[PDB]
């Protein structure tokens, strides 16, 4: 209901947010006392300064009509109605520290021709001149905020973030072009939230458990105004909640948005338009009292909540706002700029409209606002007053009426203990941190911060991404016999090899055979040796008395090749044993045979000539004898023209098996001389069932039956055990071995115990 | 530039959109015939039947003040600055049809105190009676439509859609609360678009092609003005592209949408308020000419643009003679003129009630009362109504009317035309008989989702907080789905059933009758037993035979007894394991060797030297009860059981097996590998004398064959442990071998010098 009047020749009006917008049942409630008081002070203080200036306006002097919105746009509006009910008459008008209020009292004023200059109006809907054609501003748009806010979310690697956004053309506008930045860099959002006009503390509990309803999600990133902010940090103090706040000039640098939840918003980053600190505002401000400043109205409401006091006591006369220490709010660079800019466009209009005097002219009474706003607002050029020594500084409108694009970046800090504000580097082409301020960035303190949806996947894992989110990847795991060769799929290697340890890699693996210092060839090597030894023990027993009549009674050639029988019978053992070569194969193709066709045609004849007694002569026996194991090796001869001496590297279904080095197809050449044996083997034991006649020194083919049968039961018995483990070949070969050397060993047994016997125990 | 005047005691002032919004170059486009010509002629036809009625104002003539809108909110204000320049007066204001229009006007109006009740204005916003505190309408809002479309979007099912939106209030307040209802229904947006107000072809190309980039979503939700949905439309056309559209009022039921683009628009589904027509209005236009509706100063652009002519030959033309159409939204404009009348009426008897002209009291009529007590507060039945119909005039707390809508398809006939389906009220109802993609033997109804339904045998995995994408993942083969999101195991033993969420217990195993592997031994088992009752019957009737009565003993039936018992044992070895099977096992294997060793234990002893006919089998007895007395102590211990196996990479694998264990019966055969350590032993101490025809030395080889086979079997069985199929078939050939090799060493030589060579 109070108005500021000031007599002049031209009268400027104003616009400000003195009161904060009242409850239910008041309209208004209590005072601004940085971004209301002060910037009216300092319209008032441009005012006197330019009404003591010569060379600006001399010989005019300019009014003004300030009012009141109190921070609704319907207020304002009904207030607002001053400017245009006189078509004194108000040439232009200062104002404007909200968005709707602005663009409700632009659409009003637009109608009458009244130009209009900004301070703090920061939306982009303003930069449409179809809409708004009579609006100017000191302060850029809200367009470079939001790519600002991405690159600093860019650099610490936050991709998944929340917004909470108020409701109006500052914060919708502001989101939107946040969400197309945020696009253009690779982030997503979780969830969105929006605040009313009208909200109780209810409604703030609601949306802060919204934000905790995604807990990987622990960046919140704020479009609001400061009222809404002070509450939703209240309400996470309240509610024992933790997020770290990235938020815009609504929040700036303000004490009062922070004061009694200062827990809550430690850690958080803002960002403030740039401005610099004028020194003879605060020599200004700090000399005024309530007895001298009888100009502004709302002064003494402003003592009493300030120094908590009251005029109907008579007790506010010591306090003084010297002692209290002064913190210079941040826009009122602009403010001043803004009241400079109209009286530069005033004096220009002046000179040229009507050279011949100072004083006004006939023809400038009523001004024209198209001329003055379309000529001389946006051809302004001066430098910045009062401004700071060694700075540069330029007022200018670019063709939508808009100004440069500057920011400073802040961080909320405890000192070593009261909290205070820091500057963490500017924002004018492109970031620039510190990082060494901020606290909770240095590597002292942790690590930095996550807002990720998934950890990444480790070198052995696969991303498979699901459908509808990119930011959220599910890790799987590939066989282990797959190498991963991109980041979102992985293969399987050729058989044969095996994974790198990178896993990006294929690498063939150690080929495993049976080595000689196993103790599985060591055992048996060893059984071999031993039989030889004996071997050749009896053989030279047999030699050394081949004179005496026991020995002379049996046949010696017979005796010696049946020695070499058993001779041979033990060295396959090691011939099966060594490591598979080109000539390997052929001898353990060759020697089974090539033992058992000796062995059982020297028993064949002697079986045979003991029957006889034609054709009984050594020689004859050694040319039976000869024929009888020819016959086994024309099979071997025929197999080898039959089939490849060649060897095989194998796998199986279980691909972790080495491939092992093996011979090839054995089946038919084995079987079948089994034949070219066990035919004969037969035969001689028909033969020894014949030769139990005649008897001879001895003739007790009772023996080489008991060896037939021993080795039968043998052999017979390796049967079940291989296939019982089919698998482990080296193991395998541990059996064939031990079966043929036993074989070998009864046969050398049976054949020369008796006559050991004999040498030794008897002279006969 | 120009305002139509008609003079009266009070005047109502009036906001159309006669123009289309022109372009860059000019202020004002095309005339707009339908909702501009056909609504001014509504408001002038309900202004001259107030004027001549005995009940309604009899005594007051109501004026009006028109004025254009040309669909722009800076040029309505402009031109509204008119009614509070007075400040002739203006009562009230029959206000905009766009909602930007009327927000713009509201904000100015509520200053001066003048009443406003608008048309066709379907905002949200402007139920805040906070800010707009002198506004009413007669429509309902845009809080109802959402909920039709997103019931309308779930009747059919519809999950992947994308959404387009105009901007201003009026498309971005819609599509918030359409997004909104969808979540609550499980609806999810593929993409969203919006359209500027001046936006050029190139731009419309964009958003159609970017509609087109995510495949899946084949329908779109367009909540936008009529321009904008038809320079869509055309678009569409142009790049030979197909969607399914879903609309709001904006585009209604009008033919300037849909013309030249049939072909894009067929099969769309939009939303109209319930109305009906007035049959007085059509005779009422169809009646006017040029020449004498001379108070309208729009008419003649509209008749050259409509007839195609030039007054510079046009009169050969008539409106008779063409068909008709009412617009929709005649009635709403109707209903408002007679609420303002009725309340100016009321009014007037409540101020000044002995004179029928205006008094001195309501000379400057106050607009707080007008609307504060009177507006807000009138009822009477709506005129010009059907002859059965009963709707009625009011307003609610927040000055709004009741949501009734109507929904129409678009179809080819070979004209076109719009077909209504159904309605909706407070639940929806729609026949899909009248819509032709809809008709059953048409074919299946076009498809958007996400996802496909998974497999029967797959399982759906999905991240949190994803409620309308769905990725199926296939459980394993033996395990049980517990519900859609996670499989589970059924449980061991069991295999899942063929329906994928029942389990069946999984059959058992033994071995089959017929495997060659035991059918050999069975074989060999037969033969030897018929041997073992040939010798038993050849030498029980030959008692006589002096080979008989040279041993003189009954030891000899003993052990063929034994032998039998043996094979027979061998029978019983590969059969259905039971609890008495197992006994029987674990008995009769024992039972039989150790009774084939004791016998040649007794004749060993015999011969190796009180020796009497009964103290041999003394001897005998006594070693079968000792071993009976051990099997039976250990079976005691040890109580016999039947257990079902499985194990780590048991494939749907069963087995059936003895509870005890293998090692167990170790005793056993250690025992009988004493007892062969002394027959063995006596057999070789007394290795000379042939006391009757040599029976000594080939006892002594039986003794030493015997102690052959136990040794080659017992590392047989211990390595075999593993397998037991090789296990049964390797213990059937041991014991039958070990038995024949008995029977073959010492009876054959009997029996052949018995019968072959009797010479005894
Ligand atoms: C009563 C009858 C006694 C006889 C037995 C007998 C016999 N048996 C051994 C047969 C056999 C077994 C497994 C093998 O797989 C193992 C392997 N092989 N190469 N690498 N690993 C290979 C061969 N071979 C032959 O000479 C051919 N003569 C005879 S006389
Ligand atoms: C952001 O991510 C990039 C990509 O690896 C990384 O190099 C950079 O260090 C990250 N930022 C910080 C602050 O660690
Ligand atoms: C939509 O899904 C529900 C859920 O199964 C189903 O009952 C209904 O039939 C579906 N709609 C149509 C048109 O089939
Ligand atoms: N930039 C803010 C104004 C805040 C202020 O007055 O400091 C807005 O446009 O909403
Ligand atoms: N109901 C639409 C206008 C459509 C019409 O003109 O009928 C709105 O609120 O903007």
């Amino acid at each position: 209901k109070k108005v500021l009047t000031l007599e002049g020749d031209l009268v400027l009006g104003g616009l400000f947010p003195v009161h904060q917008k009242g409850g239910p049942a008041e309209d208004c409630g209590p005072v601004n006392e940085h971004r209301g008081i002060q910037r009216l002070e300092a319209m008032l203080f441009a005012l006197d300064r330019i009404n003591r200036d010569p060379h600006l306006l001399p010989g005019v002097r300019l009014g003004a009509h300030i009012l009141d919105s109190c921070s609704k746009d319907t207020h304002a509006l009904e207030q607002a109605l001053d400017f245009v009910r006189a078509s004194t008459a108000i040439t232009g008008v200062i104002g404007g520290s909200y968005s709707d209020v602005s663009i409700q009292v632009a659409n009003l004023l637009r109608l009458f021709q009244i130009p209009q200059i900004s301070y703090a109006s920061t939306s982009a809907k303003l930069s449409d001149k179809s809409r708004y054609d009579y609006f100017a501003r000191t302060v850029p748009p809200d367009f470079f905020q939001a790519k600002a806010m991405a690159e600093i979310l860019r650099f610490f690697n936050w991709t998944y973030v929340s917004t909470v956004a108020s409701e109006g053309d500052y914060g919708e506008t502001g989101i939107e072009a946040f969400e197309l930045e945020a696009r253009a860099r690779n982030i997503c959002v979780a969830t969105s939230e929006k605040v009313g006009r009208a909200m109780s503390r209810a409604a703030f509990e609601g949306v802060v458990r919204a934000l905790l309803q995604k807990p990987s999600a622990r960046v919140a990133v704020l479009f609001t105004r400061s009222e809404d902010a002070r509450e939703l940090l209240a309400a996470s103090q309240r509610l024992n909640a933790s997020f770290t706040w990235v938020a815009s000039d609504g929040w700036g640098a303000l004490e009062s948005v922070v004061a009694g939840s200062e827990g809550a918003a430690e850690g958080a980053i803002t960002i403030e338009l740039a401005s610099y600190p004028i020194s003879d505002f605060a020599s200004y401000f700090q000399s005024l009292d309530p007895w001298n400043n009888s100009r502004n109205p709302w002064f003494r409401e402003f003592w009493e909540q300030r120094f908590r006091c009251s005029f109907r006591q008579r007790d506010c006369a010591a306090h003084s706002l010297r002692a209290v220490p002064f913190e210079q709010e941040s826009k009122i660079m602009f403010v001043v700029n803004a009241v400079y800019a109209m009286a530069h466009a005033l004096h220009n209009m002046h000179r040229a409209l009507c050279p011949n005097t100072t004083r006004l002219c006939d023809a400038m009474r009523p001004v024209n606002g198209r001329r003055l706003y379309k000529d001389f607002v946006l051809n302004v050029k001066f430098d910045a007053p009062f401004r700071p020594a060694d700075t540069h500084n330029e007022v200018r409108f670019d063709r939508f009426g808009d100004g440069i694009g500057r920011y400073n970046i802040f961080t909320y800090l405890r000192a070593g203990g009261r909290y205070r504000y820091q500057k963490v580097g500017y924002w004018a082409e492109g970031l620039t941190l510190d990082t060494s301020l901020i606290p909770w960035a240095s590597p002292s303190a942790g690590p930095l911060p996550a807002s990720r949806c998934s950890e990444p996947c480790l070198q052995n894992e696969v991303k498979s991404v699901q459908p509808g989110e990119v930011c959220c990847w599910l890790c799987i795991p590939c066989q282990p016999y797959e190498y991963r060769l991109d980041e979102f799929t992985c293969a399987d290697c050729g058989l044969g090899y095996w994974p790198n340890a990178s896993l990006t890699g294929c690498f063939e693996l150690p080929q495993e055979y049976i080595r000689w210092g196993d103790a599985w060839a060591v055992g048996p090597v060893t059984i071999a040796c031993l039989g030889a030894l004996a071997t050749l023990f009896v053989l030279g027993v047999f030699v050394r008395h081949n004179a005496t009549p026991v020995v002379k009674a049996s046949g010696r050639e017979l005796c010696y090749i049946l020695l070499g029988g058993v001779f041979l019978c033990y060295c396959m053992t090691f011939i099966f044993i060594a490591k598979p070569s080109t000539a390997v194969c052929t001898l353990r193709r060759l020697g089974l045979g090539t033992a058992f066709s000796v062995c059982y045609s020297a028993l064949l004849t002697k079986t045979n000539r003991i029957a006889r007694i034609r054709f009984i002569s050594p020689a004859s026996q050694v040319a039976i004898c000869l024929a009888l194991i020819s016959g086994q090796l024309l099979i071997v001869v025929a197999w080898l023209v039959v089939e490849a001496p060649g060897t095989g590297k194998e796998t199986a279904p279980e691909r972790r098996e080495v491939v092992t080095l093996r011979c090839n197809h054995r089946d038919a050449s084995m079987l079948g001389s089994l034949a070219y044996n066990v035919l004969l083997i037969a035969l001689c034991t028909l033969y020894a069932f014949k030769t139990r006649k005649c008897p001879e020194n001895f003739n007790e083919a009772k023996f080489i039956g008991f060896t037939m049968y021993t080795t039968c039961i043998i052999w017979l018995a390796f049967l079940p055990i291989f296939y019982v483990t089919s698998s482990d070949y080296r193991v395998q070969t541990t059996t064939m071995c031990v079966s043929v050397s036993l074989s070998g060993s009864v046969v050398l047994g049976c054949l020369f115990a008796p006559k050991l016997h004999i040498i030794l125990f008897q002279p006969q």
